């Protein structure tokens, strides 16, 4: 359980970071 | 444990959505 859930957490954080970087890109141009 | 972790999951998803909407905004203008 927790294992996969923690994975689901980790994965989600990785999505977040990506988006944030994207915005920075869009913000810088 | 799992409770708060699930919360940490829920919260994170809510961050994601926000970002996505933001990008859409920036994309539409
Ligand atoms: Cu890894
Ligand atoms: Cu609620």
């Amino acid at each position: 359980e927790i294992a996969a859930l923690k994975x689901e957490n980790a994965a989600l954080k990785e999505e977040i970071a990506a988006l944030k970087k994207e915005i920075a890109a869009l913000x810088k141009g």
